[PDB]
């Protein structure tokens, strides 16, 4: 019973509960929510544990319920631990939008996903293919062997590589840097020594791509091997500006928070319910169509280059 013509309500109380307060990435993320909330003339609130807090997310959700927020935007640390309190909120007609990390499907109205695993894996292979000039060896520098996210992205990369059009690209090795600066550095060195014909190292970890770039930048492989992957714009800027890295991907965290506010407002205003195929407007981000199980995908990964790297600060 979505009414696309229902007006977005003013004065909505929209609260954000990230995984951890007070880090640059998270600040940019919820800061985007603050902008969107101001646009729709709502009231913005930020709560959450800090670095040396041992408080559960449940304690914060319960607080937001008692404060009678209209929308709770939350990055769930555990998909199920938050369910009882989130569903208590929804029983009180509070709309619940997860972001970054999702809760069990039955404990929120919508999930803002910054990029799908398909999107990420496609982008990694697409960038690798361009940098390799259409053919040649590539290697992955990953996080830990059991890393859930990287393992998903790598599986998508493999499915992509198995397509007829990517037949000339060969994945020769996956190395693990364990999201550790020094190990990632040494593993990058190891890849280049072991595979003299290597064209691209793809590192789908912010730690890993920075460490590989730092190695390549100060080695004899500068200009001779490409480095791409998933990186943080501020950490990667010096390597983009010095020519070591031409292209890499991630997403704009501010848009995640911004999109979450509009989705939450659309839910609370009756424009959408979270059913697949429903459409709504999200300000500067344009029109969105809700996907399966209430997932709303921000878009394909954002590509960073010298042409646009100063446009972002995180």
């Amino acid at each position: 019973a979505a009414d696309p013509n229902a007006p977005l309500k003013e004065g909505l109380k929209i609260a954000y509960l990230p995984k951890q307060l007070n880090n640059p990435y998270t600040d940019v993320e919820v800061g985007g929510g603050k902008v969107a909330v101001g646009e729709i003339k709502g009231e913005y609130k930020l709560v959450g544990p800090n670095d040396a807090s041992a408080s559960s997310q449940v304690s914060y959700i319960n607080t937001l319920i008692q404060q009678q927020q209209d929308v709770i935007v939350v990055a769930a640390n555990d998909p199920n631990a938050v369910c009882p309190s989130l569903n208590q909120a929804r029983k009180a007609d509070i709309k619940v939008v997860t972001f970054d990390s999702d809760a069990a499907k039955t404990c929120r109205d919508a999930f803002i996903n910054q990029a799908t695993t398909q999107g990420i894996g496609e982008s990694l292979v697409k960038m690798a293919k361009e940098l390799a000039g259409g053919s040649g060896e590539i290697a992955v520098l990953s996080a830990t062997p059991n890393a859930t996210n990287q393992n998903s992205w790598i599986e998508v990369m493999k499915t992509e590589l198995a397509k007829p059009e990517n037949a000339k690209l060969k994945l020769v090795k996956i190395a693990y840097g364990n999201d550790d600066d020094q190990k990632s550095f040494t593993e990058a060195q190891g890849l280049l020594q072991s595979y003299p014909n290597l064209k691209v190292i793809v590192s789908p970890t912010t730690v890993g791509i920075a460490a590989a770039s730092r190695y390549v930048s100060a080695s004899s492989y500068k200009g001779k091997v490409a480095i791409t992957g998933l990186g943080l714009p501020n950490q990667m800027r010096q390597y983009v500006k010095d020519g070591t890295v031409k292209k890499f991907a991630l997403w704009n965290p501010a848009d995640i928070g911004y999109l979450a506010a509009y989705a939450g407002a659309a839910l609370k205003s009756g424009q959408i319910t979270g059913a697949q195929g429903e459409k709504f407007k999200a300000g500067k981000l344009g029109e969105y169509t809700v996907g399966a199980a209430g997932e709303i995908v921000l878009g394909p990964p954002t590509e960073f280059t010298a042409a646009n790297i100063d446009q972002f600060n995180f």
